[PDB]
């Protein structure tokens, strides 16, 4: 092993990105939640106490203002799940007609759970200004015991959203949903999944998704196309179930990981078709992240051809600037397609170093930045709260940071500054996940520093560097935090398992920048 | 269509048994529970109130008497799930050490849920005399408001069992089990599944099973064999998980039906191996029940060869009459193997009219009767409470009743009287399911009467008879009660769907003997 100025390490280093992105930026950052059950409080009360307060807090006038907000801005998010929101107003009325009742039917409780999941979505997306005009923060501190000086914009809106989600589940529990499979469970879940709920509670969300898969399959409808011999009411139920199935598929893919072992496997719902096709393209690409095989060039070209077809349909979508439902829909479709585009070219770059790959990568990252920044012109700012922008930004700023470490490029260097800057401006509704991403970004930059300030080595057979070991350790540490063997051993009984300057740099860096800090 | 004395209808009539047995005696009788959600009370309280009483009712001295009973009689039922019961005593101690605590950890609550599922099993199997010596019925009526004149043997033991099951689930809910996957959920379920719980609550049980499948898979252990590089504690956890997996598979098969769409797919645990092999043989056979294809003769012979191998191992099991754990184990293995034997020959008879088939069918039904009657010599009477005897008796008495209708045989005629008699003597712990089976039996007998008192017709192309139509209608009615399209339509909104003397006999019989009466 001697000194080296070689570079035949880069190819395998870019191959290694795929895995890093999967374990660190995806699994570790969003789906890894440490669970020490011996120090976790049980819900003796089963949230009865908590939801007594939140449900009394919400007043009738306010609940209809949440519906109006949904009815006017969020159609692109809820249509696939609940369809037209008009009959849901009747459900809010009935919720209030029965709010005083001492006896409720499971049926009624399912509708309540559903509208409450909608209220949750509403709280999650509503601009803090509109939220302030409707609700008073003080009754919250009054009950929570939090600082009365903290306002809605200080993390209180996120707290109200998280509790509205909890009460939506509380009402499902009052339905004894496990003994009464109903399509409303899937619909409620679908609506909660438009928020960061699946990120706040990955295991709970994965269990709930499994229940939705069970609920769906429980209908035994494998063909959603209306049949001549069908009662129109039955044809409508199947077209609706079909849209739900596809939104479900969307969640199934987004919640993929070791903690989610069970897999699902015209006009406005022509958009529903477009939304699924774009996500399936995203899946077709990211399936290679944790795989060791390389996608064949001809496979990427095939995906590219479909991408151009969908980019055309996405661009043919007329967006009515007067209608905010239309605008959000355009933004969502445009962002999804750019994300898939960014990924396609990242893979062309990484696997085949294809001509123009980097240029394309730079361009779709800017398109992505541009789309987010375009909403900073308020009345659309809340569009940026969509979980997809957090996911997309995470992949982009992380890969660029990593690419910046090994490859010299002023264009990429400037892109990183813009990316780093935009990240800091993302909606605070993304909570601690946003701080963790900022942290992950600084750590990667600090990792570039180290790469510069230390000489690469070569045993003539393999290369060596502290940065390599550290990156390799990151994946190992997060893989280990996802091994359930430990919780298995702890659940079965009281048995407990027993079993160079280069090493000083690795440990030094890690105790200063613990990768475990991106976890939950 | 003219009169007929033909008999070339029997072959297809026996083929038709397979389906009848699947839909009527299996799906309809044990896995069909009508659910009108608009008239079903929600659990606003989430069982808090109910389990406050039951958990205070059970006293420490009594809880250890349940463990002793389990430790002394039920090892064959719980070993595969919880292994050796010795460390579970420590858990009962801890349950009492913390019974007064106002704060509990999720970990502690999981152990509580587990021992309570065990208490449930205990109540389900304990001889009413031993139960009476331990508990006082009066505090129950006092709280339930039921007739104070009703004693333990009057359906009160079954009520205490059903509520112990409810509180076992109540404590799992306090664990927020969906957010904390733990092997104890599977183990608790496994223990509850040794009782009739899965029959009382088919949908809830199927949802819980789905959660166990998710919990299991969540460990990502596909190989249970200990490895050289393994920590002994880790090797032990895998051997244990392996036994759990197989017991699970057992439940997965037993709970098969349209309401369970998600599928799992040395010494004392050498018995565990034997238990699974015999059940998989049972599955290999009954998979043809609702299939239209016929099992190839060579396939039945293959199953027969394995059956003789296992019948030898089952017979090589030494049973210590001094040890009741040993005796129950012998009974269980002997009963399972006879059940599989009975089914093998029923299929030889039905599909190929094989030589001696009927004789063999008659003999294994007597072996089966004999095994149950053999326990009426008390101190083993409670062995008959095993869900398997209810299932097996159901298949036997039903097929014999049906066979008695079309084929003349004094031997079978006497067997039906003995079967009909034994049914009436089965443990009352089987509740309303027992009355429904007795009812189904009378209906089939009344159906023989009708067959005798009415002439068969022949259109020269097909045969006709009221009995045929009625039997065909039974399957159709139960298939319809298992179509979830109705509940789908009701969950999505307010839309509601619109869409001869021979016919007088069919309707006459049905309004007098409604097949729907075997449902729950
Ligand atoms: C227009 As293209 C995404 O095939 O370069
Ligand atoms: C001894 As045999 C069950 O093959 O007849």
């Amino acid at each position: 092993i001697t000194a080296s100025s070689s570079k035949e390490y880069l190819p395998d280093l870019l191959l290694f990105w795929q895995n890093y992105e999967y374990w660190i930026t995806n699994i570790g950052l969003y789906k890894t939640k440490q669970r020490d059950l011996t120090r976790t409080p049980a819900n003796l009360d089963t949230d009865t106490e908590e939801c007594m307060f939140w449900m009394n807090y919400l007043q009738k006038d306010q609940s209809f203002q949440l519906m109006n907000f949904a009815m006017e801005n969020l159609g692109a998010l809820y249509f696939g799940s609940i369809g037209d929101i008009s009959e849901l107003y009747l459900r809010v009325e009935q919720y209030w007609d029965r709010r005083a009742d001492k006896n409720h039917s499971v049926d009624g409780k399912y509708w309540d759970a559903l509208i409450w999941s909608v209220f949750t979505m509403c709280i999650y997306y509503m601009p803090v200004e509109k939220l302030a005009e409707i609700f008073s923060v003080y009754p919250l501190h009054e009950y929570l015991g939090s600082n009365k000086r903290l306002n809605w914009e200080d993390g209180m809106q996120l707290v109200m959203c998280q509790n509205f989600a909890r009460c939506s589940l509380f009402q499902l529990k009052q339905c004894d949903f496990m003994a009464h499979p109903d399509i409303r469970l899937v619909q409620a879940y679908l609506i909660l999944a438009t928020t960061t709920f699946p990120y706040d509670e990955p295991l709970l969300a994965n269990s709930l998704l499994t229940q939705c898969i069970h609920t769906f399959k429980n209908f035994h409808v494998d063909d959603f196309r209306p049949l001549l011999n069908d009662d129109p009411v039955e044809s409508i139920a199947k077209v609706t179930l079909g849209r739900i199935f596809y939104r479900l598929c969307g969640c199934d893919y987004l919640q993929s990981g070791p903690r989610k072992p069970i897999a699902l496997h015209r006009e406005e719902n022509s958009t529903e078709v477009l939304y699924w096709k774009i996500i399936s393209l995203d899946r077709d690409l990211d399936q290679y992240l944790n795989k060791s095989s390389k996608p064949p060039l001809k496979t990427l070209d095939a995906i590219r051809r479909e991408l151009d077809i969908f980019q055309y349909k996405v661009d043919s979508l007329e967006e009515d600037f007067r209608s905010n439902n239309s605008r959000f829909q355009k933004f969502i479709a445009l962002f999804q397609i750019s994300t898939v585009s960014w990924k396609l070219f990242k893979m062309y770059l990484i696997y085949y170093d294809t001509a123009d790959s980097l240029l394309k990568v730079i361009h779709y990252s800017k398109v992505i930045i541009s789309l987010i920044v375009n909403n900073f012109h308020a009345k659309s700012e809340f569009f940026n709260r969509h979980p997809m922008v957090m996911q997309t930004i995470t992949r982009v700023v992380s890969f660029i940071s990593f690419y910046q470490i090994f490859v010299e490029s002023a264009a990429v260097k400037q892109l990183l500054v813009d990316l780093t800057e935009l990240t800091a401006n993302l909606p605070t509704i993304f909570g601690s996940k946003l701080d963790k991403l900022v942290y992950l970004t600084e750590r990667l930059s600090k990792l570039k520093l180290l790469w510069d300030k230390v000489q690469l080595l070569d045993s003539g057979d393999s290369f060596y560097h502290p940065v390599f070991k550290i990156l390799q350790n990151d994946i190992k540490i997060i893989e280990l935090k996802n091994d359930e063997m430990f919780s298995l051993i702890k659940g079965l009984g009281s048995l407990v398992p027993l079993n160079s300057d280069f090493r000083t740099i690795v440990e030094e860096f890690q105790s200063e920048y613990n990768i475990s800090d991106i976890l939950s």
